[PDB]
């Protein structure tokens, strides 16, 4: 019967109307209706009276910020911050990304986090940072992810004189990790060393997918907006980013070329937002460099106009490049080899590979008590995810 | 863990936050927010866009009025009406009680149907009419119950010269059926021949429980209001029905005394709303009657002041009365004996034992399109029940 069908929708962790998402919808109404000015409506107060006891019982069973003890703030900026936390119950230590609902609403747009949530939750790849539980209170969205103790690629590049042997590895892992996102039907529209994190064994995993989009059946993310950093931007998604356009998988691979270039040159290839259009002309290596001919070959293969750019005819095109030819590892067993930098850590709460951002110390800014129905928690309905 | 606990709440058909009730909450928001005047809110439109496709897919899987083909209107009045219907799919024929959400809201109070729903759904008794599915659209509450082809006790009394043998049986079944409701922690506050329906074999079952309440741990339904018919009202819940009072189980048994009296006398015992206070003085039988001394004995046993009234010291007190002593049946096997009037029916859609109330033929009055948030479907959140 139809009850067999409607039962998949209730179970399916991917479904926006699964029991946890459904619960969010009800929890939203209590948050958005329990105001003196609004309670004057008969319908509003009858419902609030009927349900307030129940939702508050639920709120104490369901995952809440109080279940974790905040250790340090390992990251910050762009609406929220990331904290190294520990589960009070299981004693397991994770990285949790708090995201301000007030700022997210005030500064408009409250729909970027959807792909960040779906990718980390349903990637099922050793190349993507795993989201265990997504939950929320009246002030924040919460994302509990596996802690990447190794830190990010920005500080690795800044603390070492990165040899070619290392760039060969890190680029390879970025290629595999980036391919996993492509398989999932997503296009990053912004790949950076900031999003490249290292696990306990020194291996790469991608994180922070706020800049993503699901590609149409044609194989393109048809957009007429300039979303991304001004150095990792492709000439494809720059010339038609406000005058009829539809970006693709190609533009993502351009960023890998910028990454490998930065790793070996110690600066960005193009540097008040052009030279990327003239990409042929302006691309130069510091003469004379120790950079191998194959490192330069692959860099140009990526930093070229869309139509001929490497990665248009699949992933294997890249995997086959001579730059990756090495005696130490193979694509199939890459994640099983010893990484160039394996973090020598002390405790399960060691943040040495992370910049010291002080433990918050501020005033939690909040939304105001309304007179009319607002629905401020409305957009965050369906954000809760539990990996059961 | 706490997820084991919160999982019972999601399954439990009695729970107001079970998946079907949860779904209602979301379905309510779409009904109550999809208005041009309201859509102007950003939060409202983002949510409506995100969910409108899904809820409409759900609305076509979930039980809806269109799943049944209306045959006849077997009953009516007091906000709704009852129709003999057939399941288009299973071809099973039921009685469905449509209840106007507009009138229920307009004339205030939209919380009487809760006990009517819980009693019929969770009675699990051959003495109570079974509710299979409770569902709802934007205009009505729906109650699908097993059809009682035998009709009600009002027309039985009016079509026959009811002998003592019959009153012995009908009163016995009313006593058992009424005890089932008492076990469930409810007090009818209005028992009538209108609520007494007969199954296909001519046996009694109680229906229409709008006038109910759940009794406190003391064993009383502490009320200071006069809810009930002016002839079946007890002196206990009349003298203290607007001047400090707390009614009980006793007042329900008074109505059984009125019923047995009506069955044998052909009129009501008290008949511009007194004589019930003077219950001793005014109680008289039409001299001289053919009514047996035991029939009169039991009638007085019920129609007396609370403090001494039969039924105060349990059900067995009543079951033990000599009026019930008979050679034909016993309390334990009463429902297994041949009933006084077994309906000789033609088809599975025969309504001969029901008054002919024309097939509606009118204008469906509706709520108005609002400018501000109303929440008209708010009270009906949690009404949906499926006996899976
Ligand atoms: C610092 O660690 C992280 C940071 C991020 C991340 O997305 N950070 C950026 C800023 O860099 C951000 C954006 C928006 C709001 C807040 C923060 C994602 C995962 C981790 C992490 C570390 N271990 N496991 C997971
Ligand atoms: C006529 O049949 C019924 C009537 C009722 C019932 O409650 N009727 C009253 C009016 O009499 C009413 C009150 C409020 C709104 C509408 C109707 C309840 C069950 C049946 C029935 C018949 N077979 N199975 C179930």
């Amino acid at each position: 019967t139809r009850f067999e069908k409607m039962d998949n929708l209730l179970r399916d962790p991917k479904s926006e109307v699964n029991s946890d998402c459904l619960l969010d919808g009800l929890d939203a109404l209590v948050y958005d209706l329990d105001f003196p000015a609004l309670r004057k409506n008969k319908n509003i107060d009858n419902f609030l009276s009927r349900y307030k006891d129940t939702i508050n019982k639920i709120r104490d069973l369901r995952m809440k910020a109080e279940d974790y003890e905040v250790v340090k703030v390992i990251g910050r900026g762009a609406f929220g911050e990331v904290q190294l936390v520990r589960h009070k119950s299981t004693r397991k230590v994770y990285a949790m990304k708090l995201l301000s609902k007030f700022e997210m609403i005030k500064r408009s747009d409250s729909a970027f986090f959807w792909e960040e949530r779906d990718i980390m939750a349903f990637a099922n790849s050793p190349w993507v940072v795993q989201l265990f539980y997504a939950f929320q209170d009246d002030r924040y969205l919460y994302m509990v992810m596996e802690y990447m103790p190794g830190g990010d690629l920005v500080n690795l590049m800044s603390n070492y004189d990165v040899p070619e042997k290392w760039a060969r590895f890190y680029t390879a892992e970025v290629v595999l990790a980036l391919d996993a996102i492509h398989s999932m039907g997503f296009i990053h529209r912004d790949v950076k060393p900031d999003n490249m994190l290292l696990d306990k064994s020194g291996h790469l995993k991608l994180a922070d997918f706020g800049t993503c989009m699901k590609m149409n059946k044609e194989g393109m993310v048809r957009c007429d907006t300039a979303v991304g950093t001004p150095d990792y931007i492709s000439p494809e998604v720059l010339k038609s980013q406000g005058g009829d356009g539809y970006y693709g998988r190609e533009c993502d691979w351009w960023s890998v070329g910028v990454f490998l270039y930065e790793m070996l040159v110690g600066d960005t290839p193009f540097y008040t937002y052009s030279k990327i259009m003239n990409h042929k002309n302006s691309l130069t290596f510091p003469d004379d460099n120790d950079i191998s001919k194959e490192a330069k070959n692959l860099i140009c293969a990526f930093l070229t106009d869309r139509e001929v750019r490497l990665g248009r005819n699949g992933v294997e095109e890249i995997k086959r490049h001579l730059f990756f030819k090495n005696d130490q590892w193979a694509w199939e067993t890459l994640r099983d080899t010893v990484a160039p930098v394996v973090p020598d850590l002390s405790s399960d709460i060691d943040t040495s590979n992370f910049d010291d951002l002080e433990e918050d110390k501020g005033e939690e800014e909040t939304f105001p008590i309304p007179k009319a129905f607002v629905g401020n928690q409305l957009p965050f309905v369906g954000f809760t995810y539990y990996s059961n």
